[PDB]
């Protein structure tokens, strides 16, 4: 006590704990609320959270990521199979269960995806303590609303491994609903839908809560539409434009490439704040330094499909939740992604202009709920 929240996610994770009935979004020795679910091997050391994230783009093969794409599963997986082809690092096959292999201290190793999240969770375990003073034990840990026993069971024992005592695992949308109160009752059941757009995956989650009880009534999405598909957009329309000042193309550079998506990745955020955002990156290709600008117009024009396809998992939810637009009490937004104006635009307008429940920080969302509802299992 106190125990702590967890969100374990795709790209980032994060940490909170409910005191004196305020829930806390913990940040790390950067001064971040959120937490790369990265680690990376080199010759001397292992890095976990920003560290490793921060030299991705100088050691793609032995800096992991995505292992929660893989936590829970068979190698013969078809998911899995697929998702290999795009990982920098190698996944390999121990008696038919995946396991990432890298270089570490010169010696080849290879970890179960459990083993790399437990990575991830002690991280966050030690950034909840660093800001406590006190060690932590007891933690909810959530996990998207389509996980298996398999996954949900690997999950909590990457927990276990990490030093944890899991309290519970459970799911996203529900911790996302708990955070805005939403479990409180006052007669009916109340229709949530959840729109959950991330770093990497997409989900709308419609739950019904009765009593303080919840039931998934639908889910619908895209395991590869996320926060990182909007940079890339980005990254190609940069490399065109270097391409046209410099006649150079840097496309092959995977170094100059990643330092470049990293500087959109960076751009967009403000482009959620600002109308107009700077690049300026030095020694980009062959020490010629790319200073340039972008706009929110462009930018959303440069995803508006992918904007705008966010609206058919929508009405697929509804239409398997046997549920009319009408008929949703509240939307929530979960997901770094969600922030972005174009999109809250397009939902909004969908919904005929119904407000979204937004003042609590999509990214943070989560592991706030979860963290409230450690402090009730605690
Ligand atoms: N202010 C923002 N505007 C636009 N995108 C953001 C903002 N903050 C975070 N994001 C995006 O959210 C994504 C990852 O964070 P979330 O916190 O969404 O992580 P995860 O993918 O693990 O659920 C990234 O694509 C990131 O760029
Ligand atoms: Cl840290
Ligand atoms: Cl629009
Ligand atoms: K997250
Ligand atoms: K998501
Ligand atoms: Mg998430």
């Amino acid at each position: 006590g106190p125990a702590v929240g967890i969100d374990l996610g795709t790209t980032y994770s994060c940490v909170g704990v409910f005191q004196h009935g305020k829930v806390e979004i913990i940040a790390n020795d950067q001064g971040n609320r959120t937490t790369p679910s990265y680690v990376a091997f080199t010759d001397t050391e292992r890095l976990i959270g920003d560290a490793a994230k921060n030299q991705v783009a100088m050691n793609p093969t032995n800096t992991v990521f995505d292992a929660k794409r893989l936590i829970g599963r068979a190698f013969d997986d078809a998911v899995v199979q697929s998702d290999m082809k795009h990982w920098p690092f190698m996944v390999v096959n121990d008696a038919g269960a995946p396991k990432v292999q890298v270089e570490y201290k010169g010696e080849t190793k290879s970890f179960y995806p459990e083993e790399v999240s437990s990575m991830v969770l002690t991280k966050m375990k030690e950034i909840a303590e660093a800001y406590l003073g006190a060690t932590v034990t007891n933690a909810v840990v959530t996990v998207p609303a389509y996980f298996n026993d398999s996954q949900r069971q690997a999950t909590k024992d990457a927990g276990t491994i990490a030093g944890l005592n899991v309290l519970r695992i459970i799911n996203e949308p529900t911790a996302a609903a708990i955070a805005y109160g939403l479990d409180k009752a006052v007669g009916a059941e109340r229709n949530v839908l959840i729109f959950d757009l991330g770093g990497g995956t997409f989900s709308v989650s419609i739950l019904t809560i009765e009593d303080g009880i919840f039931e998934v009534k639908s889910t619908a999405g895209d395991t590869h539409l996320g926060g990182e598909d909007f940079d890339n957009r980005m990254v190609n329309h940069f490399i065109a434009e270097f391409k046209r000042a410099h006649a150079k193309d840097i496309s092959e550079n995977k170094r100059a490439v990643r330092r470049l998506a990293t500087a959109c990745e960076r751009a967009k955020r403000t482009l959620s704040s600002s109308t107009q955002a700077s690049i300026e990156i030095d020694s980009l290709y062959e020490g010629i330094d790319f200073y340039t600008s972008i706009t929110r117009a462009r930018f959303e024009e440069l995803n508006a499909d992918l904007f705008r396809g966010t609206l058919d998992p929508v009405e697929k939810a509804l239409r398997d939740a046997k549920l009319d637009k009408s008929q949703i009490h509240d939307i929530v937004l979960v997901g770094g992604s969600t922030r972005i104006p174009k999109i809250q635009k397009l939902l909004q307008d969908f919904f005929n202009g119904k407000e979204l429940n937004k003042s609590i920080n999509p990214d943070e969302a989560v592991a706030y709920g979860a963290a409230v509802q450690a402090a009730i299992l605690s």
